[PDB]
C-alpha cells in the first residue's frame, strides 16, 4: 500500500 | 496531486 | 484498488 | 481530474 | 469497476 | 466529462 | 454496464 | 511533497 | 515501511 | 526534509 | 476551441 | 465518443 | 480519455 | 491552453 | 495520467 | 506554465 | 510522479 | 521555477 | 525523491 | 536556489 503526493 | 494504491 | 488525481 | 479503479 | 473524469 | 464502467 | 458522458 | 509506503 | 518528505 | 524507515 | 474524447 | 468544437 | 483546449 | 489525459 | 498547461 | 504527470 | 513548473 | 519528482 | 528550484 | 534529494 502506498501514497505519493505533490 | 496524488496517487493512492492498495 | 487505486486512485490518481490531478 | 481523476481516475478511480477497483 | 472504474471511473475516469475530467 | 466522465466514463463509468462496471 | 457502462456510461460515457460529455 | 511526500511518499508513504507500507 | 517508510516515509520520505520534502 | 526527512526520511523515516522501519 | 476544444476537443474531448473518451 | 467525442466532441470537437470551434 | 482526454481533452485539449485552446 | 491545456491538455489533460488519463 | 497527465496535464500540461501554458 | 506547468506539466504534472503520474 | 512529477511536476515541472516555470 | 521548480521541478519535483518522486 | 527530489526537488530542484531556482 | 537549491536542490534537495533523498
Amino acid at each position: 500500500i502506498y501514497k505519493v503526493e505533490i
